[PDB]
């Protein structure tokens, strides 16, 4: 909310989750949704362009909105209004989230390795000297993995990195708060680095799946708790 | 371009790209660039807001808009503007989207199998009856992969299918003009759904990587002519 144009966009994401403008069926016309929100009719439209480029609705000239089916026609964007909506089912969002994180590091780090370790390995440096402190592993962590996306040499795997930061680096100033959390991860970028060196190959999978799983039993620790 | 706000959205994309408001650098004053591109200052408001949200602009009240690296700021939304604003890097471009769509479906494949077979099994049987065309096959591809990323149980895949889905299909589109594109497909699918009801394993990636494998061999193929 906040602003209007705030308070508009989050009224209308409340009510197509809450079924009020249910998805597959067209959205109310925009006096009539103007007029219930309280907001002028070019707020409101600039508001409806933003929702449309996320994917919950689209627009077509001469043609009633519709509101869609987001699971079908948003991407990464949407991950943090998920965890807005829906705080019940957070816990379970965030573990698929470093799961992807986990998996498909495995690919693109296997890759960077093999393609630009020089690139690779100058994403890994940036660990030193690092504050020991929440918020600068949390940027850290995640300019570490999105930097190994890229040395991969396919900046898709970059788009995907991007798309998952809000509510990645979101977990990461909470789980970077535990010690240990940050000790974990300095030896992984460490161990990272080593293998990247020795050119190691099965290594590398074994072990990013095992960082995904002793982080991840560290964070489930934390979760626990709230 | 088009209608006046396709045509400012074209317009600012293009400068920002040709470097005429190059990434890094405060975008001018909206007077200024309504004023530069022919459109009213609420079409103008429209297209920045749309913008923004893709991530090549960065808008906050009471300070200037800035022109974001979009390498930095923008997910798998920029990819058909990408293949749009550089021709000559769009094999490449489509190669790695590819590449991304073979290795990271390995993972939630083998995933769907494991957790939600049945689903998997549903999602497949879709390309019985299929026509033998290629808007019905790149449709049908598509719709297989997303849906068996969401049948992994861990929805953020789906997600990422969501996000190629505009450069993906329009690759299909083309991709499977040709008969031995549709052929290789089916036999694809098929050998997915005995994997499946067999349980296998370590089947599943090597099944997954010599198709991305040998698809990509007839898409380069197919490219190379172009
Ligand atoms: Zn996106």
């Amino acid at each position: 909310a906040q602003s209007p144009a705030g308070f508009a966009e989050e009224y209308i994401i409340e009510s197509i989750w809450n079924n009020r403008f249910p998805p597959g069926t067209i959205l109310p016309a925009e006096r009539e949704l103007s007029e219930l929100i309280g907001v002028t009719r070019t707020t409101l439209r600039e508001v409806l362009q933003r929702l449309a480029r996320d994917g919950w609705l689209t627009i077509q000239h001469g043609k009633p909105t519709k509101v869609n089916n987001f699971w079908e026609t948003s991407g990464l964007n949407i991950l943090e209004t998920l965890a807005r909506l829906d705080h019940e089912s957070v816990p379970q969002l965030i573990d698929n989230l470093l799961s992807v994180r986990t998996n498909i590091s495995t690919i693109f780090i296997r890759t960077a390795f093999r393609q630009h370790p020089d690139k690779a390995q100058e994403v890994l440096a940036t660990a030193n000297e690092v504050a020991d402190h929440a918020d600068a592993f949390a940027e850290l962590d995640y300019n570490i993995f999105r930097g190994l996306a890229f040395a991969s040499g396919n900046p898709i795997y970059g788009l995907i990195l991007n798309g998952m930061k809000g509510l990645y680096t979101r977990i990461g100033r909470h789980y970077f708060a535990n010690p240990e959390a940050r000790s974990l991860a300095l030896g992984f970028y460490h161990k990272l680095s080593a293998l990247c060196s020795e050119g190691a190959h099965d290594q590398v999978y074994e072990t990013v799946r095992r960082y995904g799983h002793e982080s991840g039993e560290i964070w489930h620790r934390m979760q626990k708790n709230l």
